[PDB]
């Protein structure tokens, strides 16, 4: 599987039949039928013990892992149940900046949307977490194009250094408290991951307030490469999934 036209998006469902599931993700925000809900808490997110450990590219984007082992990093509050611990994060990014976002709000697409992954810690690992319907939450923002990240230059800076497919970078104490909006104001729905295997066992919280970065800190992005050292060469872009049917889910909206 890729974003290719021969292994694209649109061929997954014969390798992950769940690619027409009933709760598959990223969808489309309709801003105007989102959903009220007094009885959602705010968000706490505790990332000031978070330890990072490095950087990867695998082939379809560039994670960012951290230590899992205690609650180091951890979600809780919002629309979840117990605690979630950050395990990762990555990004999605397009070719252009009117594309790259997976979520869009009132058809709106952003240049790109980062991911931060968590899986429930009654679960024990994340292999178990990923065998039930409330085993994930990813928390969700998007990314416009204006004035530059201070704190997103350091994982800018080492893209160089993980190229293509299979590289690695030690990248010990980096901070994803550099990434938040000011506001925590969300969106809610129970989703999928995005790539496949496309397990149905997530909770969306897609933030409605988006981070700048500057053009030249997303060009950096498109200098990956989906390929391995060696092989021809396939610029890392356009790595997001289209948006797929709410079906019957609601999605809520903490303001
Ligand atoms: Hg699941
Ligand atoms: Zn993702």
């Amino acid at each position: 599987w890729g974003y290719g036209k021969h292994n694209g998006p649109e061929h997954w469902h014969k390798d992950f039949p769940i690619a027409k599931g009933e709760r598959q993700s990223p969808v489309d925000i309709d801003t105007h039928t989102a959903k009220y809900d007094p009885s959602l808490k705010p968000l706490s997110v505790s990332y000031d013990q978070a330890t990072s450990l490095r950087i990867l590219n695998n082939g379809h984007a560039f994670n960012v892992e951290f230590d899992d082992s205690q609650d180091k990093a951890v979600l809780k509050g919002g629309p979840l149940d117990g605690t979630y611990r950050l395990i990762q994060f990555h990004f999605h990014w397009g070719s252009l900046d009117g594309q790259g976002s997976e979520h869009t709000v009132d058809k709106k697409k952003y240049a790109a949307e980062l991911h931060l992954v968590h899986w429930n810690t009654k679960y024990g690992d994340f292999g178990k977490a990923v065998q039930q319907p409330d085993g994930l939450a990813v928390l969700g923002i998007f990314l416009k194009v204006g004035s530059a990240k201070p704190g997103l230059q350091k994982v800018v800076d080492v893209l160089d250094s993980i190229k293509t497919k299979g590289k690695s970078a030690d990248f010990t104490n980096f901070d994803p408290r550099g990434l938040l909006p000011e506001s925590l104001d969300y969106w809610t729905y129970p989703g999928s991951l995005t790539t496949p295997p496309l397990l149905e066992c997530v909770t969306w919280i897609v933030l409605k307030e988006p981070i700048s970065v500057s053009s030249e800190q997303v060009l950096k992005f498109r200098k990956l490469n989906f390929n391995g050292e060696g092989e021809p060469e396939e610029l890392m872009v356009d790595n997001w999934r289209p948006a797929q049917p709410l079906k019957n889910r609601q999605i809520k909206a903490s303001f």
